[PDB]
């Protein structure tokens, strides 16, 4: 199918800035979640998993239809824990019932990145909810126990090249793995709820050991108490990925710019924006608005 963006009737930038603000205010208020990491990371992951089901070959999946609201997708084992992000967004949707589910899930991720001091991420409205039978089957999100060739091939399905992959993976500065959710345990760094290039610095600078965690899975652990998934560590095992890791470890602005482009692309894959659609919105943070 073709999925044509359709602006929620009569809405404009100010309407979406209000939704942004409500997400951002709740992010600030609900500070205790996940041992005081807060909801930013899980909202970024929800935006990525609701977009990352896309298949360029036939335009199935993707952010357009908001299909995570259906049980097949929210019960995907790959999505274990994202219910927390959905629950966070439920009072936002109740207050703003006119936004589509795909617009809300993707906007949650943009708002989280920006409020965590990340780059501005331009965002377009107009995803339209689609019916339950359009929900993609489970198994389209990536495995963590694989190598660089797996990662490279996986992301071709999402039309991402090596630079886009390495940039997107820098979101693992955020949050942590949780053993009961994914079979992996630990944070990738210390600044768990501030968006920086720390993922790359930790890859290069920590001393990593290949260990088994208490779910009997291998992961790479540092004495600082950080971890990398096998797929994260593959970015320094593959020589093409390694060069880009070093680039982003040495240039915060370049990582921000590249992440912003790749994340917007991820959130817009599958969507056709009419020629006379609004331009992408760049929302002000609460801090910029003095809120
Ligand atoms: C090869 C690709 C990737 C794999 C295998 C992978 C795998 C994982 C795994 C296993 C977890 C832990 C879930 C848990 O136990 O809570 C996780 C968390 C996370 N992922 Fe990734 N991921 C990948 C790419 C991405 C990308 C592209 C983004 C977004 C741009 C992303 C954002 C995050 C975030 C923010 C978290 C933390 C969630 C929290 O703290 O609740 N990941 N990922």
């Amino acid at each position: 199918l073709v999925h044509v963006a359709s602006v929620e009737k009569g809405r404009s930038y100010e309407d979406f800035q209000k939704v942004y603000n409500a997400i951002a205010l709740k992010l600030r208020e609900d500070d205790e979640y996940d041992n005081y990491i807060g909801y930013g990371p899980v909202l970024v992951r929800l935006a990525w998993h609701t977009s990352g089901t896309w298949d360029k070959h036939d335009n199935t999946g993707g952010s357009y239809g908001g299909t995570y609201r259906f049980k097949k997708e929210f019960n995907d084992p790959s999505n274990a824990g994202l219910q927390n992000g959905f629950k966070f967004l439920e009072p936002i949707h109740k207050e703003f019932p006119w936004i589509s589910s795909g617009d809300l899930f993707s906007l949650g991720g943009v708002t989280a990145v920006q409020e965590m001091q990340g780059p501005k991420i331009p965002w377009r409205c107009g995803r339209v909810d689609t019916p339950e039978d359009t929900t993609p089957d489970n198994g389209r999100l990536p495995d963590a126990d694989k190598d660089a060739d797996y990662v490279r091939t996986f992301f071709q399905r999402l039309n991402m090249n090596d630079r886009e992959v390495v940039a997107l993976m820098g979101a693992h500065a955020l949050g942590k793995t949780h053993l009961k959710r994914s079979g992996y345990e630990g944070p990738w760094g210390a600044a768990n709820n501030v968006f920086t290039n720390e993922f790359y610095l930790n890859l290069l600078n920590e001393d990593w050991k290949l260990e088994k965690n208490d779910a009997n899975n291998e992961q790479w652990d540092s004495k600082s108490g950080y971890m990398m998934l096998p797929t994260x560590y593959s970015l320094i095992q593959d020589p093409k990925y390694l060069s880009i890791v070093k680039e982003y470890a040495n240039d915060q602005d370049k990582f921000f710019k590249d992440f912003s482009k790749a994340f917007e692309k991820l959130l817009e894959n599958g969507i056709t924006f009419p020629k006379d659609a609004p331009s992408p919105f760049i929302f002000k943070t609460l801090e910029e608005q003095g809120l």
